[PDB]
């Protein structure tokens, strides 16, 4: 039994809700919140800019030190950093950004990072400003993630389309 509330159940292990991931994170304090990161951990907009703003820029400060030590992530890769005031940990996952021409097949590799964590609060990878089709992202998520994932979808309209079209 966990503390996530109001989710619709899509499969054995995937759940979905219309929620602001920042507000869901601050209420739930999940063990892991997933950030829709880029390889430079530059949290300027989208989910990343919102999560970072909610940490009063502490996420960005920590991220800049991570990059200075380790260099950029790979597209499809991830790193575990602090969750600050939002979660115990933040799993920064780099989905492909279609608006940069990155290979959408890397989306499956990106979701594989979720399998290293028993339970996660997450956005749909490569959706929003990363330019991929969110319906496709949900399909890859369901077909790749085996651990328990609670998906937050900010936009009520897209949420309804994702549910109504789910196979
Ligand atoms: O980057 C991707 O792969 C897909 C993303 C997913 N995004 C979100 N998902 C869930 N909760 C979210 N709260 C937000 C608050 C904001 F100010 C901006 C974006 C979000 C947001 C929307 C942008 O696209």
């Amino acid at each position: 039994v966990n503390s996530f509330s109001g989710y619709l159940k899509l499969t054995d292990n995937v759940y979905i809700k219309n929620a602001d991931i920042v507000e869901e994170a601050k209420k739930v304090k999940p063990t892991v919140v997933v950030n829709a990161a880029n390889v430079y951990l530059k949290h300027g907009g989208g989910v990343a800019g919102a999560l970072n703003k909610a940490t009063n820029n502490a996420m960005q400060v920590e991220s800049d030190d991570y990059i200075a030590t380790n260099g950029p992530l790979k597209v499809g890769g991830s790193c575990v950093l602090s969750g600050h005031n939002l979660a115990k940990h933040c799993l920064h996952v780099v989905g492909p950004n279609v608006n940069k021409g990155e290979d959408i097949q890397l989306l499956k590799s990106a979701y594989e990072n979720f399998n290293q964590h028993e339970v996660l609060l997450a956005p749909l990878l490569s959706a929003g400003i990363f330019g991929a089709d969110p319906i496709h992202s949900l399909r890859v998520c369901v077909d790749t993630v085996r651990t328990n994932v609670y998906l937050a979808v900010f936009d009520k309209n897209l949420y309804d389309k994702l549910v109504s079209s789910f196979l």
